[PDB]
């Protein structure tokens, strides 16, 4: 898509966006995932959905993404704590990070 | 990271958002929520799902950031009432107010 002229023009921005703004935010976005990840992984009561360091990143992704759930009845010890790192967390980047990313990309 | 050069302009960016956008639209935005959440909490008969004060605002908060769910059978005497605070509240956060938050923050 180089060849036409309405084209070369939407397949150089995929570039210029992901060199310069996607992998930006990634590298911030990946340092709260961790820190949330093992947050959230360390004070769950073994035997439920928050199970280990390779399962709560795929749930906190899916709720950055919006899909999911974020339901109270948790295995803690602590679910006031559980519902407050996960509510700060929704706050941190579904609504401050990505649309400031947004703002950047625009 | 306010080392290097392509990322202290991206460090500073979370303080200018945090200290001026995003604590403004909450101050505004928790009066939207108390008042719906209690005019939704009042309504309920008593035995389901919006219990008391401090389950609807959590219903209220997913529903904001776009999960739950937002079935009409509900345990109240007007369920027509009910749907439309719903509606009216949906209306009033997921589009006019974050939407604007949004822009204010591009």
């Amino acid at each position: 898509t180089r060849g036409f002229q309405s084209m070369g023009m939407y397949s150089v921005m995929i570039q210029k966006v992901i060199l310069h703004d996607v992998l930006k935010f990634l590298f911030v976005y990946i340092v709260f995932l961790l820190g949330f990840g093992v947050a959230l992984a360390s004070l769950i009561e073994k035997c439920s959905s928050y199970g280990s360091f390779s399962d709560a990143v795929l749930e906190l992704f899916k709720l950055t993404i919006g899909l999911g759930d974020l339901n109270i009845q948790q295995n803690s010890k602590y679910p006031i704590l559980f519902l407050f790192l996960l509510i700060t967390y929704v706050i941190l980047t579904f609504v401050l990070l990505l649309n400031m990313l947004i703002a950047l990309m625009g």
